[PDB]
């Protein structure tokens, strides 16, 4: 399968799932990475990886649709099968969340439903949990809200910062993350017609 990476900022997560795509028996290239946001590390990660890159700024458009357009314009200039949204901060439209629809990703620094939203560690800690985690998900319109791919379980240490905390869940992240791409590119787990995740 041919994947896009989203990105908004370092690129961490990029970072794993380029290093696990180039792993032997992968049914996965990563062939584009595009970021909202000019000057972030993950683009410099991306290319030297040797990845293909673009910059399309969402404050140069006028709504939502028209910026996911140009996102889409570059999908198909890629010919993409998947995409994946590594850190990636903006909201997708409805009709490009229903084009991509079984074939998105996303990776959340939470135990969904648990804590959804940009600011997970933050709720997780004001809300005094001892376990949180991270959840890869198939992307629907309802933000935070898909089909659950996979899970894991990080611990909350007493004293933990936001920094703290989220470095321990990265390291779960970069796990669970490239083993989901692999599933879903490898045809093991569909996004179903009942709307329902498939095992096949
Ligand atoms: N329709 C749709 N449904 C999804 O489920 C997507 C995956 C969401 C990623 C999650 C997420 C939750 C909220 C936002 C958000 O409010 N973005 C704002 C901009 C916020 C900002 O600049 O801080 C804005 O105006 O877009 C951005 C990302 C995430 O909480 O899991 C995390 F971790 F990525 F932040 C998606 N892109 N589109």
């Amino acid at each position: 399968a041919r994947v896009a990476v989203l990105i908004s900022g370092t690129g961490s997560n990029l970072q794993a799932l380029i290093d696990s795509t180039r792993e032997p028996n992968s049914s996965a290239q990563i062939d584009i990475v595009i970021s909202n946001k000019a000057a972030v590390a993950g683009l410099d990660k991306a290319e030297r990886a040797g990845i293909p890159t673009r910059v399309i700024n969402h404050k140069l458009y006028k709504n939502r649709v028209e910026f996911d357009s140009a996102i889409d314009l570059v999908l198909e200039e890629f010919s993409i099968d998947i995409v994946c949204l590594a850190g990636f901060m903006r909201i997708l439209s409805g009709p490009f969340v229903q084009k991509w629809n079984g074939k998105m990703l996303n990776i959340h620094p939470s135990l969904l439903p648990s804590f959804k939203g940009s600011n997970a560690h933050e709720q997780a800690l004001e809300t005094g949990v001892t376990v949180t985690g991270c959840t890869v998900h198939f992307v629907a319109e309802d933000v935070d809200a898909g089909q659950i791919i996979l899970q894991e379980a990080v611990p909350v240490k007493r004293g933990d910062t936001v920094a703290t905390l989220s470095e321990r869940v990265k390291l779960a992240e970069h796990k669970i993350f490239p083993a989901a791409l692999q599933l879903v590119a490898s045809g093991t787990v569909q996004l179903g017609e009942n709307g329902k995740i498939c095992w096949v």
